[PDB]
DNA sequence: GAC
């Protein structure tokens, strides 16, 4: 399992994809995940939510026509989800936020 | 796009 900021940032930079322990919300939902129940670790052991589109509506991240942003959970082990997310663009800019997309730091 |  790889779910730390540096670990995921390195993997993303090297392989241009999230490591195997990530599943999208749709995939998680298909497995029986119910947000209000905080049951992810029970329906998908050792998995973290990741890979969904981040719309960047606040414009806090660098924007450019045709650039798509995606986000993935970081530091998730169990229970309800946290505030830690890695943000990555189609052109491989990588950012982190620890406050649920309120502020971001460039890390790769 | 924690819920």
């Amino acid at each position: 399992v790889i779910n730390t900021f540096d670990g995921v940032a390195d993997y993303l930079q090297t392989y241009h994809k999230l490591p195997d322990n990530y599943i999208t919300k749709s995939e998680a939902q298909a497995l029986g995940w119910v947000a209000s129940k905080g049951n992810l670790a029970d329906v998908a052991p050792g998995k973290s939510i990741g890979g969904d589109i981040f719309s960047n509506r606040e414009g806090k991240l660098p924007g450019k026509s045709g650039r798509t942003w995606r986000e993935a959970d970081i530091n998730y082990t169990s229970g309800f989800r946290n505030s830690d997310r890695i943000l990555y663009s189609s052109d491989w800019l990588i950012y982190k936020t620890t406050d649920h997309y309120q502020t971001f730091t460039k890390i790769r």
